[PDB]
């Protein structure tokens, strides 16, 4: 539709030769598309995939794949979002890739995000905000993210995420909590008073790290900046 | 010898150990000796109920009929007693040598107070010369490696980073994790290094234990001590 044009917007970021960060989702799926076909005209690049989902299309389409073990340090990562607020913080993790996500993102020099126009708020947190933790101890760590809501200004549910019937457990062992504060107007304090918690492992904040987002307009394709 | 220095220490912190309070029980060779001292006063009656910090722990406590309960029945505990690899004059310490240092900050962070006992060896003018526990996650495992120097450079820290193994192949955390062993020599502000590391999306924890520690039970041969807190 126009998700398209919005990934081949953001794909004109990409430069031969680059080690690339390559997101989870509907949205950079479809940038894997598109970057295959570019390769396929001998389009020269390397890629870290944030999950299995993301790695298989990569090999499938012939995206040439590399680990951060190998690759320790990216050039750009392209990857969706749930939220995009006008300082590029995000929201991620609603496809419960976030950890992945956030390890690939913060070891890259850029981030670029593809989204539409509804991701696009005034204030981040009417998205729930997934919050990572260990399984160990969650009744502890559930009262303390409430505590440190509280202290931020904050409330909300919180809620283990299931699928099927039991909690999610992430591609590296842990369970999300959905936090739904309903907006989050100060990000950095929330995820100051969130990481002192010893039982979180992280968060879908993802705050200074994107540098610029596509965003698929009623409009058009317009790019954000920084 | 250290043994016995140990359980000087662990007899005077279980002096602060009251009748049917919820307990959060370390690990470790300290931790051991005030486990067996609960024992001993489990069996003529004393109550109480523990959470455990380690695998090994509870299996110590199972054997000697310690009543054991989970963070998930039990959220708040009162009181947590552990040990240290580092105790400073501010009560800010390092831990994570014994590999629980994940298990270990989340129970004594969901407890009323946490005292520390360890033997004089453990108290330090200036933290950082036991090299400084890091639980990292498995994916990533490079860039985190250099995210950890990145956060070490910006505050004046320098040192090797070793990947812990144990046998052969990297030692495995209770929770799934690796440790990474920073040995940066000396750390004078740790709270700065805390925020830096927390900053690495690979990084799940680490061993500095800041403004959690009410008190430090410290034994040496210069007499048992309670270290407080300014």
């Amino acid at each position: 539709k126009l998700k398209i044009a919005a990934a081949a917007e953001a794909l004109t970021h990409v430069k031969d030769g680059m080690r690339l960060g390559i997101g989870t989702g509907s949205t950079a799926e479809e940038f894997v598309r598109l970057l295959a076909d570019k390769v396929s005209n001998g389009f020269k690049i390397i890629g870290v995939p944030t999950s299995e989902r993301t790695a298989k299309l990569c090999k499938e389409l012939g995206v040439p794949l590399t680990t951060l073990d190998e690759t320790p340090h990216l050039d750009l990562t392209v990857d969706g979002a749930d939220e995009v607020d006008t300082n590029l913080s995000l929201i991620k993790g609603g496809g419960g890739a976030l950890l992945r996500e956030k390890i690939v993102a913060a070891a890259s020099d850029a981030m670029i995000v593809i989204a539409d126009s509804s991701k696009v708020v005034e204030t981040l947190g009417r998205f729930p905000l997934p919050v990572e933790v260990n399984r160990f101890g969650l009744g502890a760590t559930m009262r303390a993210i409430e505590e440190a809501a509280a202290k931020c200004g904050l409330a909300g549910p919180l809620a283990l995420r299931l699928k099927d019937g039991s909690p999610f457990v992430t591609d590296g062992g842990h369970y999300i909590v959905d936090a739904s504060f309903g907006r989050i107007p100060d990000p950095k304090t929330l995820s100051d008073a969130l990481f002192a918690i010893p039982g979180v492992v992280e968060h879908g904040l993802f705050i200074g790290l994107a540098r610029a987002a596509v965003v698929a307009g009623n409009d058009g394709i317009r790019t954000m900046n920084r």
